[PDB]
């Protein structure tokens, strides 16, 4: 159920930011610049095949902003990551201000009742982050659950940075290293004109400004 | 991140249900029941003074369908649970026909990065139940995470049925005991006029429709 409770980034974090599907329906891109948030990351394909529907709107409204904008691929755990590569490629642009793409990986329909094995995650998530990096020409960034990221990413990916999901506690990651974003809400906390609560995910870079302005550069 | 896949319930459970909150926004009832939705579980109020915003309009509306209505608390673990049972109790009407009320315990807030302890669960919890049972008249239903599970209500709690969130696996609670609802979704796959994926969560009941009539009775 719900709490009317929320949480909170830590305050030692200024630099705060959305990501948003297609679920979260018509985003007025300038409400959200004007609530300091500075960055999006937008899903843009999930799997082998499959687009989000309001990727292209999405993406073109969230840069008219002076927001930092990316894109993430949904991993499908049942398709090569070549082919999920080349399906993120052909649906996001190369563009030298852009923040670098995102690899999400989680558990998702049935796929926790027989978690696939990490070695076929390794092989799969590897190609895809060597053909992400090559053609965009940043640093790769993962986003997980605690439990992908344990049965996954933890002691592996030294060349990806990591985006944890962390929702009801501080963040930290098992191998002890640092993450470089924390998703500390599901249901952002708004203000402003249609300001309500809301499911959209909320975010933290680990930085300050300069850092910020320099992400992937 | 947000897949396009659902977690779906298993097929053998046909007796399907709703929860809300005000998160949920303005609910056509008449579009739900239309969907074959059985059950609506409401939340009412959290803590010691706490009222959800459309609890009365959401029970009014619900109960003039043909679907079984009843109402949760959402838990506090910074009152009595005295305090926390009289909040319930002036809020929630008692009807013959309604649903067992509901105790929803699971973490929000920081209350995870400094957990409850289990003797302090334990004394509040109880009292909220008894005082539930006697005024209602209902064996309490318990809401919980698998971690709130595991924390607090394994191995205990026997006088009541247990409603358990599964959205990843099929469900299953740890001291192996039997489950009476099963929430397999917090975003449910909804059909009809204003048709569209929805944050609502969807749930089942273990049984049969004739043992759905006779629940709580
Ligand atoms: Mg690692
Ligand atoms: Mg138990």
């Amino acid at each position: 159920g719900s709490s009317h409770h929320h949480h909170h980034h830590m305050d030692r974090y200024e630099i705060k930011g959305v990501d948003v599907a297609s679920y979260q329906g018509d985003i007025d891109w300038r409400e959200l610049e004007k609530q300091n948030m500075k960055f999006a990351f937008i899903k843009a394909t999930e799997g082998s095949a499959f687009v989000d529907k309001y990727f292209s709107k999405n993406w073109t409204n969230a840069n008219k902003t002076s927001m930092r904008v990316g894109a993430y691929h949904f991993f499908s755990f049942d398709s090569k990551g070549e082919t999920q590569a080349e399906q993120f490629i052909r649906n996001v642009p190369k563009y030298k201000q852009a923040l670098p793409p995102v690899i999400d990986v989680e558990f998702y329909a049935n796929k926790k009742d027989n978690p696939p094995k990490r070695e076929d995650v390794t092989k799969e998530l590897s190609v895809m982050i060597e053909m992400l990096e090559k053609h965009y020409g940043k640093k790769v960034i993962l986003y997980a659950t605690q439990e992908a990221y344990d049965l996954y990413i933890k002691d592996a990916y030294p060349q990806c940075d990591i985006w944890i999901r962390s929702v009801l506690t501080k963040p930290s990651l098992s191998d002890e290293r640092k993450w470089t974003f924390w998703q500390y809400t599901n249901r952002g906390k708004l203000s402003g004109y249609n300001g309500k609560e809301k499911y959209i995910d909320l975010n933290v870079f680990y930085g300050n400004e300069e850092e910020f302005e320099n992400y992937g550069m």
